[PDB]
């Protein structure tokens, strides 16, 4: 861990090659166009820019416009803030009725997220069947980690929860480790030890400033085709249209996220033939899987209200089993809810410091889809449905996770945070529904599910893409973001998708060097 980032201010040096999409002089030909300045898209664009002329198009603005994105303390503020169409948090509600958010900002979800950093479970690579260059994967993790990842300092709540996971039998003790492994560990964070957020936008500082151009408030509406992708149409904040193209052996990559990538493919006539024909969208490339296999790992939780104040913390201490991944954060109270922290706006608000104690279902096996709400306007959010707990294996895994949270609440570690010194976990004061017979745990899992925010899928490798992230049947078109896999790489996937953007950039540059 010689290589990890130090405490430092958020590096906005890259703003020297960031322009308003209102600038028509950005229109023209590039070697690469990357759609979406987010978790995968920023490192992808930085990496291609080492050798080639790159245009990165981001629909949001720069994070300096929203300073509460740049500190650990600001996390809740960005979710509390009303969505006016400009804000870094975009609010949505799945058709399941569960409140959710996605990013709208240069840096993508790494600018608004909970900062937890992990590398992929090392069994993930073989599970995919992709011929990964594993040495290069690890060099690329170090490239990300040297820029924006730290070893967290001690936080009293994270240390309580770590002792509790160990006492609850989530073994072994892995100490400090970036790796997704069974047991309890301190992992990395993209918040530094002064609370400064570091993010994917900082990876643009690794780009060649003579080769990389970024347009912000660039809403990419259509991929243009020859069958080859040739370019994009994008609109600016004033509503005017702009075109950009790729040249020679160049490519368009879609990095618009689980929601934005399938949406743009569909709008561009890449998607299921009967569905697109039903909307009178001319089919450029029939593929029955665009917007299919869309996943949201369940979050289930209790909230305890200790009788004495607890210090607020960012999540750094993870409890990992194959069937559930658990963490806890401690928070100040609030009178405005952070949107999607609880599954609906109609949720009791805490009046005192509280601990959010959570469990994540792996996979999940339940899936849904993304469909268009507008056949024309990319600023109109698509419909999304996850079908939480439609697969009974997911419900069984939540039962196991909820019993383990019961074990955690029974530990000597957590005993001092009880309101009453009674033998039972009814000694805790709860915000919302306390833990409750498999049927009671089943009801609790179904009724109180929230989003883990780790949604993925909709443009899967093996369905829409080949093992090189190419859209099947289309030249010069790739997708690189969380739309690409039907299972998590680990409990906290930002690390994997930061790595993936640069990795695929390197694979593109290698493919082309021959
Ligand atoms: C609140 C929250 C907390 C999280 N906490 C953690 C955590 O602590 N650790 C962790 O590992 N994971 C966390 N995650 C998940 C993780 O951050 C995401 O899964 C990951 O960042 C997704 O990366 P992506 O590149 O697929 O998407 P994004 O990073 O969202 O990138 C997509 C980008 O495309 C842009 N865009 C979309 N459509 C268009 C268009 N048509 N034209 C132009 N631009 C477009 C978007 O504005 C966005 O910037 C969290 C998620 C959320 C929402
Ligand atoms: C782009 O320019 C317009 C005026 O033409 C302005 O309203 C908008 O804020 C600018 N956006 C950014 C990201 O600078
Ligand atoms: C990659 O690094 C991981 C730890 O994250 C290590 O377990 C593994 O052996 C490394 N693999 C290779 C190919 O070096
Ligand atoms: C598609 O267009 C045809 C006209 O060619 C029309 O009959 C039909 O209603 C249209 N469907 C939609 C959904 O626009
Ligand atoms: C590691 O990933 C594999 C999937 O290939 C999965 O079977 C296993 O449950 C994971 N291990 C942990 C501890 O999450
Ligand atoms: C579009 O979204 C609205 C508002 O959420 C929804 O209720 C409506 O049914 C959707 N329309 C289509 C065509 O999906
Ligand atoms: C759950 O998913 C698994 C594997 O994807 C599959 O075996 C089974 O068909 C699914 N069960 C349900 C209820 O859909
Ligand atoms: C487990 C974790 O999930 C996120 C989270 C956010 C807040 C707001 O600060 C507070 C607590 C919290 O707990």
């Amino acid at each position: 861990h010689h290589h990890l980032a130090n405490t430092s201010a958020h590096d906005f040096s890259y703003l020297k090659f960031v322009y308003n999409a209102t600038d028509t002089s950005l229109e023209g030909s590039y070697d690469y166009i990357v759609i979406g300045g987010g978790t995968s898209g920023c490192p992808l664009a930085a990496t291609l820019s080492e050798k080639y002329k790159v245009l990165l198009l981001e629909r949001g603005t720069i994070a300096t416009e929203y300073p509460n994105t740049l500190t650990a303390d600001g996390f809740a503020y960005n979710l509390q803030q009303q969505d006016d169409g400009k804000t870094p948090v975009e609010r949505f509600v799945s058709e399941d009725g569960i409140d959710n958010v996605r990013a709208r900002i240069l840096g993508g979800t790494t600018i608004i997220n909970a900062g937890v950093y992990a590398r992929a479970n090392i069994s993930f690579y073989s599970q995919t069947g992709i011929e990964w260059d594993l040495d290069l994967v690890n060099k690329t993790y170090e490239w990300v980690e040297d820029a924006i990842v730290v070893k967290p300092n001690n936080q009293s709540w994270q240390s309580v929860i770590g002792e509790g996971f160990l006492e609850a039998g989530i073994l072994p003790d892995n100490g400090f480790s970036l790796d997704h492994e069974a047991g309890t560990r301190l992992t990395g964070s993209t918040f530094d030890n002064n609370g400064t957020r570091h993010a994917a936008d900082e990876l643009l500082n690794k780009g060649d400033p003579n080769n990389l151009l970024v347009a912000v408030q660039a809403s990419v509406e259509k991929i243009l085709f020859s069958l080859s992708a040739i370019g994009v149409i994008y609109t600016d904040s004033d509503g005017n249209s702009h075109q950009a193209f790729v040249r020679g052996n160049g490519e368009v990559i879609v990095s618009a996220g689980t929601i934005g990538t399938p949406q743009l493919l569909l709008l561009s006539g890449v998607g299921p033939e009967s569905y697109l024909s039903s909307l009178n969208i001319t089919v450029v490339q029939p593929n029955p899987y665009v917007g299919q296999f869309v996943y949201d790992n369940p979050r289930n939780f209790i909230n305890i209200l200790p009788p004495n104040p607890i210090e607020a913390s960012v999540v750094t201490v993870l409890g990992i089993r194959s069937d559930y991944y658990q963490v806890s954060a401690s928070s100040l109270p609030f009178s405005t809810p952070p949107f999607s922290l609880f599954p609906t706006t109609s949720y009791p608000l805490p009046n005192s410091t509280f601990a959010h104690i959570v469990s994540q279902v792996p996979g999940p096996l339940s899936h849904g889809s993304v469909t268009l709400n507008s056949s024309s306007d990319v600023r109109i959010a698509p419909n999304i449905k996850f079908n939480y707990y439609s697969n009974s294996t997911d419900l069984a895994n939540c039962v196991s996770g909820m019993k383990k949270l019961g074990d955690l609440l029974r530990t000597k570690a957590l005993e001092p945070y009880k309101a009453r010194d009674v033998l039972g976990i009814d000694g805790f004061n709860y915000l919302g529904v306390p833990l409750p017979d498999d049927a009671s745990f089943e009801t609790f899992c179904l009724d109180n599910v929230a989003s883990y925010w780790h949604y993925h899928g909709g443009s899967l490798v093996g369905k829409v893409l080949d093992d090189s992230f190419r859209v099947m049947g289309i030249k010069a078109l790739r997708v690189v973001d969380a739309s690409t896999f039907p299972y998590e790489p680990n409990s906290h996937p930002q690390g994997f998708y930061l790595m993936l953007g640069r990795y695929v950039g390197l694979q593109i540059l290698q493919e082309r060097s021959i």
